[PDB]
């Protein structure tokens, strides 16, 4: 094809050693990458390692910048390395970007410090947030694919106030007891598909937030994880919304919920228009689930409002539950799951629980509420 421009962050000044200090390289490279006109790319060479503090890569830029991580990248495990907390690589407003680890690149968070300080596994310690590992912001046009994302600090990924995303053949993996490292966090987010993914992580495998619409989740393996949760829905009793979601074609093994919907109480706004099918549950606690018993507080009160579920299909669901309730139906009183369809679904193992839940049985279902 075309004569490729080159942007090296070899050609800044980067050691690549791992021990050497190389943000400042990467900065600059992408000023020169993102500057530039036409089609770029910013490459990370393979078979090193590049010690990073926390990097925000601004758009929009006037290149076409395809982000070539062939090598890895490694975290700085100094708090005070992070402008934002929150964040550890960031891309911000860049559109038309397209980001290939080339089945050998690797975002590693170097997470287990951060983890082994975390208060859900050390109680004499206070709850604090850590480092997403590799954010996508604002971003219009854009494509992740081939890459590996390790031990991330807490969220792996996240793909916030995207709009026509493709994310392809990435893995995501961290230890299950690792605390909140969601696999694929996507907030806010309209037209996007992961496909062809495998995800084995300490939280969600897959996690949708408020404002996410038309998701498309094909071929991906999660386990261990907690599942592919859409939620948490209307915590802090904020407006929820989401509509549009398809998981088509998954394997879920070992993990703590297999399809999840999940709500606070005191929420308002609307989940529907969701269809997970052809999932394989493979020893799958919570096999089925939409939980709207949630509250944010320590004290819970009656619930005043709630997030409406609606139009939620399960379909060509099989396998084994580890959890006493294979199918668990816990919905809002004064906003009841509506149009709620189980369409051959057989998982052995476990009973259903159906608490304000309009369900209708097509075909084969087992077990039935």
């Amino acid at each position: 094809l075309r004569t490729p421009t080159t942007v090296s962050v070899s050609d800044f000044g980067a050691k690549g050693d791992g021990k050497t200090d190389d943000t400042q390289a990467f900065v600059n490279a992408w000023k020169k990458a993102c500057s530039s006109n036409g089609a770029v790319n910013l490459l990370v060479p393979k078979g090193n390692t590049y010690l990073l503090k926390s990097i925000q890569l601004t758009g929009p830029c006037n290149s076409i910048l395809t982000v070539q991580i062939f090598g890895t990248l490694s975290a700085s495990q100094k708090r005070s390395d992070y402008k934002d907390i929150s964040k550890w690589i960031m891309f911000d407003g860049v559109n038309n970007l397209s980001v290939d680890g080339g089945d050998t690149g690797v975002v590693d968070g170097n997470g287990e410090t951060w983890w082994q300080n975390s208060c859900k596994r050390n109680k004499a310690k206070p709850c604090t947030k850590a480092p997403t590992a590799l954010t996508f912001y604002n971003s219009k046009s854009l494509i992740v694919k081939n890459l590996k994302v390790r031990n991330a600090q807490q969220i792996q990924i996240s793909i916030e106030k995207c709009s026509n995303v493709q994310v392809s053949n990435v893995v995501v993996t961290a230890p299950a007891d690792s605390p909140n490292t969601d696999g694929i966090h996507i907030t806010n987010t309209q037209n996007i598909r992961v496909s062809e993914s495998i995800i084995g992580t300490g939280d969600d495998c897959i996690s949708i937030e408020s404002g996410s619409q038309n998701v498309q989740i094909n071929d991906i393996t999660c386990g261990p994880g907690h599942g592919i949760s859409i939620g948490s829905l209307g915590d802090d009793n904020s407006k929820a919304f989401v509509s549009g979601v398809t998981v088509d074609g998954a394997k879920l093994s070992g993990t703590d919920n297999g399809v999840r919907i999940k709500t606070y109480q005191g929420g308002s706004g609307t989940a529907s228009n969701i269809i997970f099918q052809n999932i394989q549950m493979d020893n799958v606690k919570n096999p089925i689930i939409i939980d709207q018993d949630y509250c944010d507080k320590s004290k819970c009160t009656t619930e005043k409002s709630a997030v409406q579920v609606k139009n939620v299909v399960y379909r060509d669901i099989s396998g084994t539950s580890a959890s006493e309730n294979a199918i668990t139906f816990n919905c809002s009183k004064n906003y009841p799951c509506q149009g709620i369809v189980l369409d051959r679904v057989n998982i052995k193992g476990g009973k259903a629980t159906c608490t304000n839940a309009n369900v209708v049985d097509k075909g084969a279902v087992l077990p039935q509420c």
